[PDB]
DNA sequence: GTAATT
DNA sequence: AATTAC
C-alpha cells in the first residue's frame, strides 16, 4: 500500500490519502473491485474505498 | 449474496 | 458492518 489515492472521506471531503492496506475483493466468477483501508484525517475514523481498477496491489 | 479485510 | 457491482 504505497501510492496515494483520490478518495471521498466520510467527513465529506475530497482527499489524496495513502491506504494502510489494499486488496482485491472479488467473488468467484466475477471481476470484483480493489479496496483500500483508509483513516479519515478529519476524524481518525477508518473507512474503506474503491481503488482504480489498475491500482497496484 | 459474494469476495477479503479488519 | 463496511467497501463495489454484478
Amino acid at each position: 500500500g504505497k501510492k496515494p489515492v483520490k478518495v471521498k472521506t466520510p467527513a465529506g471531503k475530497e482527499a489524496e490519502l495513502v491506504p494502510e492496506k489494499v486488496w482485491a475483493l472479488a467473488p468467484k466468477g466475477r471481476k470484483g473491485v480493489k479496496i483500500g483501508l483508509f483513516k479519515d484525517p478529519e476524524t481518525g475514523k477508518y473507512f474503506r474505498h474503491k481503488l482504480p481498477d489498475d491500482y497496484p496491489i
